[PDB]
């Protein structure tokens, strides 16, 4: 309830606004504030976890949205997890092979429980999933943050909800329909596409950092050797769509049983056709 939380640290920062680690009831937890210019993002993720009942040990857990005086602010405020990004994460350590297929295993799991209809819930797509939007818990699963894209669809009466924020998502992470805008917006299977492409690409952020037959790689975002520190869209259209480039797999993968599975895996997430593409689910199966 926002006006009992002390402010301690900046953990994060840009154009949407901060995250700070607070202290609210003797417990870190993190504070979102939004920017004026990103109020809507606020508006969506408000709108998702207190009328979809998001309970999932893979999908950041929400305690408050609140707006406070500091003069308005809009604040969400949910659990505060001290390792960080997934994207601060892979920097700072190298993985086994136990702890790699947890984190992807955990994420697919999240991913899934978002985009399937089910105390129910509609189906969810992300839109802007990332390795700065995944959290590592400290028992070693992740969880999914950032509901301001969602998109959600009922079965029932067939009505997809698209919100109305103009928020344009993350441009290293889009999908190749996206990028040349033939992408059917009134479609909801079009959303969950381009969930599965951007989950590909963290699954090959996150392969790269295993270490198998003692060597291991540098983390690096996808696409670091084809697009500068935030690319343009024309940037982001000429790798993935007219030249058809995908994240090359190291050699060393095809000599390890897990990353040679999750090379397949990534593979089956970057087919130009975006209904090819593997569902959720059936990764979130293989992983086990
Ligand atoms: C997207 C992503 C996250 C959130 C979060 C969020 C929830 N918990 N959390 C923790 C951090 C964080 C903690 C510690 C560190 N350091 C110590 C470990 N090594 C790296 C530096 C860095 C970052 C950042 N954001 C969050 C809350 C609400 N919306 C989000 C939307």
């Amino acid at each position: 309830v926002a006006r009992q939380i002390t402010l301690l640290e900046c953990v994060g920062k840009g154009r949407y606004g901060e995250v700070w680690r607070g202290s609210w009831q003797g417990e870190n937890v993190a504070v979102k504030i939004f920017s004026s210019r990103d109020e809507k993002s606020w508006f969506r993720e408000t709108e998702l976890y207190n009328t979809v009942m998001l309970r999932h040990e893979n999908i950041l857990g929400f305690i408050a949205s609140d707006m406070t005086s500091r003069s308005t602010q809009l604040w969400l405020i949910t659990h505060y997890h001290e390792m960080g990004s997934l994207y601060d994460y892979l920097q700072l350590t190298t993985l086994d092979t136990v702890s790699c297929l947890r984190i992807v295993l955990s994420i697919a799991s999240g991913l899934a429980h978002l985009h399937i209809e089910i105390q129910g819930k509609p189906a969810i797509a992300h839109r802007d999933l990332k390795s700065k939007n995944i959290l590592v818990k400290k028992n070693g699963q992740c969880c999914i943050a950032d509901l301001g894209l969602a998109v959600m669809h009922s079965q029932s009466t067939n009505q997809l909800d698209v919100g109305n924020n103009p928020r344009v998502g993350t441009k290293r992470y889009m999908a190749p329909e996206v990028l040349d805008e033939t992408i059917q917006v009134d479609c909801f299977d079009s959303y969950k596409r381009v969930d599965i492409w951007a989950f590909g690409l963290v699954l090959w952020e996150v392969a790269r950092r295993m270490v198998s037959n003692g060597i291991v790689e540098d983390y690096k975002p996808p696409f670091y050797d084809v697009v500068p520190n935030d690319p343009s869209f024309e940037d982001m259209r000429k790798v993935v769509c007219v030249d058809q480039q995908r994240p090359n797999i190291p050699n060393r993968w095809f000599s390890d049983p897990t990353l040679t599975s999750l090379a397949k895996l990534m593979k089956e997430c970057w087919y130009q056709n975006p209904s090819a593409r593997l569902t959720a689910l059936r990764i979130a199966a293989t992983l086990t």
